[PDB]
């Protein structure tokens, strides 16, 4: 059962938007679709890291790598 991926939106919109920007943008659209649009964090799915993956042309534990750089995600995420 792989550990939660809970991204820090308060975080998340701190980062340089020329590298967090596709991320960002991602996680508003989970937002959106959900219809919950206020809360410091945001647990996404397994999916999306794989497809987050791709958009940054990178493998899903890179990016993990980069994430847990940024503040974004928590090193609990390995």
């Amino acid at each position: 059962p792989p550990p939660k991926l809970v991204l820090d939106l308060e975080r998340l919109a701190h980062v340089p938007q020329e590298k967090a920007g596709p991320l960002q943008r991602y996680a508003a659209t989970i937002q959106s679709q959900r219809g919950a649009y206020n809360g410091k964090v945001l647990s996404i799915r397994q999916d999306d890291l794989r497809t987050l993956a791709v958009i940054y042309d990178q493998s899903p534990s890179v990016l993990t790598e980069q994430l847990i750089s940024w503040g974004v995600l928590d090193a609990d995420a390995r």
